[PDB]
C-alpha cells in the first residue's frame, strides 16, 4: 500500500499568503498523518491518507510564516497518539499537542502525554459521560477541545456546562455563516461563550463553513464581529493537511489570507495568533 495509492487531501504547492503573520504566530490546529511505515493508522480509520509527516508540516509552517504549531491528533490514528507525539518532539520546542484518549486512560499515562507536550484531549460529537469523568482527572493546565454542529448545540449545553476544565470549540461549532454575524447560529454560539469565563473558540475553516468557496465573504462578514467581541478568547489554525477534505482541497495561502479579514487590526492578530494560543498551550512562558 504505497503512498500514491493513498488519499491526498492537501495542496502540494500552496500559494504564499499575501498576509504576513507577526513573530511567534501559532497555527493552533494542524495534524500529521503517519508516516505510515513508522506509525500505522488505526484499524478503525474511515480512510487511508497519504503521509503528511513532521517534515512536511514544518515546511508548511515556515511557508505560511508561522513560528509554532499545536498538533491535533488525527482521527485516522484513533487513540494511538504516537505519530502526533513524535511530530511534537521533532518540532524541537516549537509544538504542543492535543490527544485523543480511551476514557479508561491511567493518571500515569496522562502524565506521560503531558511530558510529551499534550495540553488537552479532543471530543468529536459527529460513550455518554465518561467524557466528563476523564475531563475531571486531566493534568492541571489542560483543556478539552470539542467539535459539534450548530443543530446539536442546545442538547449539548448542560454537558459543556459540566466540563471541569477550560473548553476550546473547533470551527465555532460550525455556524451557518450565510445567516450573518447576528443570525441564529451565531446568537446560539454567543450564548455558549457567555455562559462561562473559560470557553475559547477557533475562528477557522472558511472552506468547510461557507459553501460559496473563496473569498468566503459570508465567513468573513459573520466571523469578524465574533472575533472582535471575544478577542481574548479566540485562536486560529490552518487545519492542514485537511482530513477528509479530498473533494474540496484548500489552498493554504488563501486560508491564511482570511486572517486579516476576521482580525483586521494588529492587536486582534496579536491576540488570536500569539497571546491567546500562548496562554492556552505555553502558559509557562506567559
Amino acid at each position: 500500500l504505497t503512498n500514491d495509492e493513498r488519499i491526498l487531501s492537501w495542496n502540494e504547492t500552496p500559494s504564499k499568503p499575501r498576509y504576513t503573520p507577526p513573530p511567534g504566530a501559532i497555527d493552533a490546529h494542524c495534524h500529521v498523518f503517519g508516516p505510515m511505515a513508522q506509525f500505522p493508522f488505526s484499524p478503525k480509520a474511515k480512510y487511508l491518507p497519504r503521509d503528511a509527516g513532521p517534515d512536511m508540516l514544518f515546511a508548511l509552517r515556515d511557508h505560511l510564516g508561522f513560528a509554532r504549531n499545536v498538533i491535533v491528533q488525527a482521527s485516522c490514528h484513533g487513540t494511538d497518539n504516537a505519530a502526533t507525539l513524535d511530530a511534537i518532539a521533532r518540532a524541537q520546542g516549537k509544538a504542543r499537542g492535543i490527544a485523543v484518549v480511551d476514557p479508561a486512560i491511567d493518571e500515569a499515562e496522562l502524565a506521560a502525554l503531558h511530558e510529551g507536550g499534550m495540553r488537552g484531549i479532543r471530543f468529536n460529537f459527529l460513550p455518554k459521560d465518561k467524557f466528563l469523568e476523564v475531563a475531571g482527572r486531566l493534568p492541571a493546565g489542560w483543556h478539552v477541545v470539542i467539535y459539534f454542529e450548530a443543530d446539536i448545540l442546545e442538547e449539548l449545553r448542560p454537558f459543556m456546562d459540566a466540563i471541569p476544565v477550560p473548553i476550546v470549540i473547533d470551527h465555532m461549532g460550525r455556524p451557518d455563516v450565510r445567516q450573518g454575524p447576528d443570525g441564529a447560529d451565531m446568537k446560539a454560539f454567543r450564548r455558549l461563550l457567555d455562559s462561562r469565563e473559560d470557553i475559547w473558540f477557533k475562528a477557522t475553516c472558511p472552506d468547510r463553513l461557507d459553501p460559496a468557496g473563496p473569498p468566503w465573504d459570508d465567513f468573513a462578514r459573520s466571523v469578524a464581529p465574533l472575533v472582535a467581541d471575544y478577542a481574548d478568547r479566540v485562536i486560529w489554525g490552518t487545519n492542514w493537511p485537511h482530513p477528509n477534505m479530498q473533494d474540496a482541497i484548500p489552498d493554504d495561502g488563501l486560508v491564511v489570507d482570511m486572517i486579516p479579514r476576521i482580525a483586521p487590526t494588529p492587536e486582534l492578530q496579536h491576540k488570536m495568533l500569539v497571546t491567546n494560543p500562548m496562554r492556552l498551550y505555553w502558559s509557562e512562558e506567559m
